């Protein structure tokens, strides 16, 4: 990056409290020396030797959008071995931060959250970018009830590894042209996305995504297995027919079937009024008290 | 590898030539100290840091093979930080290595190796291997004109990438279904060993395999094209039509469509009675 800041970000900024970890690297509290402005710094382990793709990726990704649901860039910080990466600071934390607290979401609470989710969703998409790690711990809340998508991470390892590989494939020309797809387009697409969304609006209803007590390696080999029955909410009763649908929809096991951000943005139960930022500064104020 | 011989190879085989390199590794001819039998040696420094993973994937593929057209194993070697592959040695080298020297096959001698190859690769799949480096390189020949597969670092390393990517993939209760697929599977099948073949064929009709003069990044990016066009074979009236639909059908682009090993193997190009190793031991009396 040629606007990347060649010194210890700690001469501007103030570090006040450790918020977690990502798929890497930690993120930090942070209050700018001069303004009082808050933001979030993640601080990732940048040794010598090692491959800056992947960082070098992500911030990328975080550079090049310009949307109000996905974390503002503010730039980034190279200092004794360490990248830190200055972002929107959302002081009420992940979804997950959340329910862990309050419980269970309301249905009108999942709705503005998942429309707030295609938004960002739709606009990734437009520009070729793919999330590939939609979950309740990615989706952030600022203090005033506004959601915004983090953790590009996993995106970013994806677009490494598989530059990575292109490099080293070696002569092709004995390759059938399915093994050559794979290894240049990864074998799926930006619909993988809207699936996530499906198990996040399960997640934020009941706590945990489906077949979380099974084992991680018994889920994957569970979904590859013809005749997967795509999850469905465990309650009937307490949801509206909307919401089922909308699980219904986003869960098609098809990927040539299942619909867009753009065309589920259109679907009843994220298209309705009264779907705005006070439904979250409710489940704020329920988590203070 | 539990039958690891944990001694110096040099003990027992005199190391007789260079035979070039695989995937990995150097190959060596080597003869047996006592009896006079020949053999090859392939060789890999092992450090104690470096990754057992592929190597260990590579001799448990040979190891589990029980076929006569897939190189034999004989078994490996463990000592100061070096492996010892121990193989059957194919006294005529692969078939790359003939045609640099008698040119083109015939249309017989092509029929005889595609179906010997088919009869491995029916072997393979069969045992849910799949080899992914099928090419005149990796096809060698006996001193009687008989067919062995080999260098199984191809597979040895996909296997072992696969295997080592799903602890980095982290959680995968939100994963979609076809990411889930990509993930155990690949996203491909052992019909990438057929689409092999048939370039292979061509290959040994013409000295090279289709798009040889084209740089190897555009190979890949005009293959991953939707409307991507499967080679034929460039002179018409020198093959038969038989030979012709053998490239047709092992060529076809998409891999639901494309015939198995099994159904290749009834196929009229190489379901002829006339094929044996006859025909590759004429090609092999134009060498000497
Ligand atoms: C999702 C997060 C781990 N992350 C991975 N890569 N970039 C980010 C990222 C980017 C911008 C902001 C923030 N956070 C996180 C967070 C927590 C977390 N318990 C708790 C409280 C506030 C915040 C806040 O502002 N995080
Ligand atoms: C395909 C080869 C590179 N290889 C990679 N892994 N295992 C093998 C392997 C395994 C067994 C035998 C042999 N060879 C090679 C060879 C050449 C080569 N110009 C020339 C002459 C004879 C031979 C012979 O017996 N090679």
């Amino acid at each position: 990056d040629p606007d990347i800041f060649n010194r210890d970000p700690r001469d501007h900024y103030d570090l006040l409290q450790r918020l977690g970890g990502g798929t890497y690297g930690e993120v930090f509290k942070a209050r700018d020396k001069v303004s009082g402005d808050l933001v979030a710094l993640k601080m990732v382990k940048m040794e010598p030797d090692d491959d800056v793709s992947t960082l070098q990726k992500e911030i990328l990704i975080l550079k090049t959008c310009r949307h109000a649901n996905i974390v503002a860039y503010h730039g980034s910080y190279l200092w004794l071995q360490k990248l830190w990466i200055c972002m929107e600071f959302c002081g009420a934390g992940s979804l997950q931060d959340i329910y862990q607290v309050t419980g269970s979401l309301s249905e009108l609470q999942i709705s503005y959250v998942c429309r707030e989710v295609l938004q960002g969703l739709a606009y990734l998409h437009s520009q070729k970018k793919i999330h590939r790690d939609i979950k309740g711990a990615n989706i952030l809340i600022n203090d005033a009830g506004e959601v915004r998508l983090a953790d590009f991470g996993i995106s970013a390892q994806i677009g490494a590894e598989l530059a990575r590989r292109l490099e080293f494939i070696g002569t092709p020309y004995w390759m059938a042209p399915e093994v050559a797809a794979v290894a240049l387009k990864g074998g799926y697409n930006e619909l993988c996305d809207i699936w996530s969304l499906g198990i996040t609006a399960i997640e934020l209803a009941e706590l945990q995504p489906p077949l979380f007590d099974v084992h991680p390696l018994r889920v994957l080999f569970l979904m590859t297995k013809s005749g997967y029955q795509p999850p469905r909410l465990k309650e009937k009763g307490k949801w509206s027919a909307a919401f089922h649908n909308f699980i219904k929809v986003t869960l098609t096991k098809s990927p040539k079937k299942r619909p867009s951000a753009t065309k589920m943005l259109s679907h009843q139960l994220v298209s309705q009024p009264g779907l705005n930022r006070g439904l979250i500064l409710d489940l704020l104020d329920k988590l203070k008290n």
